[PDB]
């Protein structure tokens, strides 16, 4: 089991950490959601699906910078939503193919009532998402740590 990113970096067997750079909607209104879709950013596969089934969770999602200060919301993992920043580990998604498969995570972030002007700064860290991988074969339990950076400013109109 290993993963790769839309920025051309990787995390091999055994886990590790990578950076992800996301283009964000430039304007988000109070009462609306900023969508941060990681399924177009992070892709993983199973290295021996003939005999092994891989299990993958979002172990913890943490907010930083302008997301931490100016937004609330949810994380959608494989069709179900949970609070973000996270308060538990999600259920598992099965990886059962060598073919790249997106990691089905997206953040839905809404501005807090006090937000206005530049709410997320270009280049800044917005989230850290920990992917936990196990299997039905051995006792491997690996963390793939994804540091999510904004590529651009996000403005919340007054
Ligand atoms: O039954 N056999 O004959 C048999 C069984 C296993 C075999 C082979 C040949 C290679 N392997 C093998 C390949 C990869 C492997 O672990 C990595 O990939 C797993 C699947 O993605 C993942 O769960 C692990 O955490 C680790 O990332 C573990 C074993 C033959």
């Amino acid at each position: 089991f290993a993963c790769k990113t839309a920025n051309g970096t990787a995390i091999p067997i055994g886990g590790g950490s990578a950076n992800v750079y996301v283009n964000l909607a430039p304007v988000v209104n109070v009462g609306q959601n900023l969508v941060v879709d990681l399924s177009t950013q992070i892709f993983c596969h199973n290295d021996y699906p003939e005999t092994i089934t891989d299990y993958v969770t979002l172990q913890r999602g943490s907010a930083y910078g302008g997301v931490l200060s100016n937004f609330s919301g949810t994380v959608k993992y494989s069709g179900s939503s949970y609070p973000f920043p996270t308060t538990s580990e999600t259920p598992r998604v099965v990886y059962n193919s060598r073919t790249d498969k997106p990691w089905p995570v997206a953040l839905y972030l809404t501005p807090v009532s006090s937000a206005g002007g530049v709410a997320i700064k270009a280049g800044s860290l917005i989230a850290v998402l920990i992917l936990r991988q196990t299997n039905n074969y051995n006792s491997d339990d690996f963390q793939f740590v994804w540091n999510i950076y904004a590529n651009n400013d996000v403005v919340v109109p007054t």
